[PDB]
């Protein structure tokens, strides 16, 4: 049938997963004859299943979460993403003013944003007190010192989900964004040119952290979001003191604590500044989640994504996922002190870079994430990270 749409998302948390069921049901109630068939896919599996299914758009999801950045661009150029410019509602246009640019390519809108998720450090204030760290580090060297204190106090300072590749790389991305001048950064990302010494500088500053041996001991086999021993699991259960992640974090932790209630002592601080770095200071980096429509899909699919953008649905989103909703007026409903800081940092930001691997596309993103892991496991150098990106870049 044509009033029956297939919907793919990545909410693994029960609350998040529940929210979508509820939106589906209450959408069927305002849309007679229409049934939403849901697939919830674990995030680390999502790209593969999407990129396989959408080889044949006819037999693929009507509505799906976007991979973002260059990865969304790859799907557009494959004709796997419907143009929603003349199709989004006026409520979307108005309330997602800021966020919609993440979904805009060649002046065309390809999706509806549901959240904006900038990155930084999520930490156990308690484990911080127990190690003698009273203030959050404004500098990289200061941070490495706090790792020294935390290691001595007998806790793993930093949880690292290196088994998934990207969580490791996030350290590298942030170092680059603090080392590279905004112009070298922006140009490197667009031109796939990585010759500047700030790319190697960054890895060196990362090697230094590795040498301090302050990661959780199984970081190489630790996933990011799966199970109690995942890196978010370790943070949520106070087995590790901090993690570097996007603002989806509180809702993930909330799903992994012993009682599935928010983490009592969760705190946030921006990525520290780096001495001698040329990065625009306080430069934000993060993500925007949005949903795309199959080009082979019908009006019901369109009405579904517009339904996502409505303020009540977005306010619910914010509470279900413990995140910042895309819709500006829905953000009023955000009560979490950590998210409140992040919104502040967000509100006064000149810009926000998308995740680096997202910005660089599949080949380069993957090669990069993999090489950072290589050097953290002692089988690679800062130079090898650059080499890998350059090599993958030859494909386009
Ligand atoms: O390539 C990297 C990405 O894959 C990464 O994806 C984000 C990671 O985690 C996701 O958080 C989910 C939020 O809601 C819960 O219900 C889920 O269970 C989590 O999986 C997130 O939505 C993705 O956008 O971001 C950064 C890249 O480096």
């Amino acid at each position: 049938d044509d009033k029956t749409i297939t919907f793919w998302h990545n909410a693994s948390a029960g609350e998040g997963r529940q929210y979508w069921e509820n939106l589906a049901k209450s959408f069927e109630e305002a849309n007679p004859g229409t049934k939403v068939e849901i697939q919830a896919i674990q995030n680390e599996d999502f790209a593969g299943k999407l990129q396989t299914a959408m080889q044949d758009p006819a037999s693929g999801p009507d509505v799906f979460m976007s991979l973002g950045g260059a990865k969304t661009k790859e799907m557009i150029d494959a004709g796997q993403v419907m143009d929603l410019t003349d199709k989004i509602s006026d409520t979307v246009k108005t309330d997602m003013k800021t966020t919609l640019s993440a979904a805009t390519f060649d002046g065309k809108v390809y999706g509806v944003p549901v959240s904006v998720e900038p990155g930084g450090m999520w930490y156990s204030k308690d484990l911080f007190k127990k190690a003698g760290v009273s203030d959050v580090p404004a500098t990289y060297e200061e941070l490495l010192a706090d790792a020294k204190k935390l290691k001595d106090s007998g806790t793993d300072a930093i949880a690292l989900g290196a088994k998934d590749a990207w969580p490791a790389a996030h350290w590298y991305y942030w170092l680059v964004l603090r080392e590279c001048s905004p112009e070298v950064y922006d140009k490197s990302v667009q031109d796939h040119d990585f010759s500047n010494a700030c790319w190697v500088n960054a890895g060196k500053k990362l090697q230094e952290l590795k040498d301090l041996k302050v990661f959780n001991d199984g970081f190489l086999t630790t996933t990011a979001q799966q199970g109690a021993n995942s890196s978010a699991g370790l943070l949520a259960n106070h087995k590790a003191a901090m993690e570097l992640m996007g603002a989806w974090e509180p809702g993930v932790l909330k799903d992994l604590t012993p009682d599935q209630k928010p983490m009592a002592d969760l705190g946030f601080f921006a990525f520290p500044e780096v001495a001698g770095g040329e990065g625009e200071p306080g430069a934000l980096m993060g993500g925007v989640t949005y949903f795309c429509v199959n080009p082979k899909a019908s009006q019901t699919s369109i009405d579904f994504v517009n339904y996502m953008g409505e303020k009540k649905n977005q306010e619910d989103y914010a509470k279900a996922f413990s995140t910042i909703p895309a819709s500006e007026p829905a953000r009023a409903v955000v009560t979490d002190e950590s998210l409140k800081q992040v919104i502040e940092y967000l509100d006064k930001a000149p810009s926000m870079q998308l995740w680096m691997d997202t910005a660089l596309g599949t080949n380069i993103g993957n090669a990069l994430n993999a090489a950072v892991v290589n050097m953290l496991s002692g089988q690679g150098s800062p130079e090898d990270i650059v080499k890998a990106m350059q090599d993958a870049a030859q494909k386009g």
